[PDB]
């Protein structure tokens, strides 16, 4: 009845949340999606079929970044609406809360994929609102689930602060945020305090103004350190050089990350 499968590329994967695909796609055993058109189709022989003919070997719009074989590709929805319909069905059978699949125009979409000989391979994307009434510098974000906790995410969100900053403004994920989401920006959030506090009198509108990260985001996050007093209603950062040492050198932020380069960015607001 639902879709529950899906191939693409060379992976299956089993759905996580109903997706509004039209109803005889859900009918057949899985649904089987072009890796770099994201058209969907019904059957093994009109997916084979199409690879075969589909001239199309990365996402389309602009390619903002490259380094190595990391790209990030700008995708308006206006200018590519089928492909990103496409990307938000299929971000859809993955995300709990996303409620915008069709009326695409007003986002911009931002395509992360890993390049080889054959072509530029999706792992994720973000969502951004062209103008968000709430400073949202992110709609939604995900991952698919064979690269999720494998430093892609960690990627997405660095990459849309980068933006942020380009922007001269603070930014914040739209919630909700999933289990994983929290868990991600929580420990995005605490990596680049800590490290901002060490390379470094900084105030929390000091910091938020360096990194982007609204002084909210900043507080929760100082708070779940243990890094923040409160005096006469104002929230202070209290810390001491050892102690920021002490959290960076913890096993949690040993794995080596994907760096955002600006170098390799390019962009403007
Ligand atoms: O895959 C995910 N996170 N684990 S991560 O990239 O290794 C990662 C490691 C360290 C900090 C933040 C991270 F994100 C993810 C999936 C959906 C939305 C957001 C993130
Ligand atoms: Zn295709």
């Amino acid at each position: 009845k639902y879709v529950d499968k899906i191939h693409i590329g060379n992976y299956e994967i089993d759905a996580w949340y109903f997706s509004p695909f039209p109803e005889d796609y859900g009918k057949q055993p899985k649904l089987w999606l072009c890796e770099y058109c994201l058209k969907y189709m019904k059957y093994e022989k009109s997916y084979r079929f199409h690879l075969g003919q589909c001239q199309w070997r990365q996402p389309p719009g602009k390619e903002i970044y490259r380094k190595s074989n990391i790209s990030v590709h700008e995708v308006d929805g206006k200018d590519h609406k089928i492909y990103c319909q496409n990307l938000c069905l299929l971000a859809k059978l993955f995300l709990d809360h996303k409620t915008l699949y069709f009326d695409v125009e007003p986002f911009v979409f931002y395509i992360l994929t890993e390049v080889d000989r054959q072509g530029a391979h999706i792992v994720g994307y973000f969502s951004k609102e062209k103008e968000s009434p709430d400073g949202n510098n992110v709609s939604c974000i995900m991952i698919l689930p064979p690269y999720q906790r494998r430093g892609y995410g960690r990627f997405l969100i660095a990459f849309s602060y980068e933006l942020s900053k380009l922007e001269s403004t603070v930014g914040s994920p739209e919630k909700p945020l999933s289990d994983l989401g929290k868990l991600s920006y929580r420990s995005y959030w605490s990596w680049v305090l800590l490290e901002n506090l060490r390379d470094f009198t900084l105030s929390i509108k000091d910091l938020s103004q360096m990194t982007s990260i609204t002084q909210n985001d900043i507080i929760s996050t100082l708070q779940s350190l243990n890094m923040v007093k409160y005096w006469k209603g104002q929230h202070v950062i209290c810390v001491t050089p050892k102690l920021v040492e002490e959290h960076l050198k913890s096993a949690q932020y040993k794995k080596p990350p994907i760096t955002v380069d600006s170098v390799c960015l390019k962009w403007a607001p």
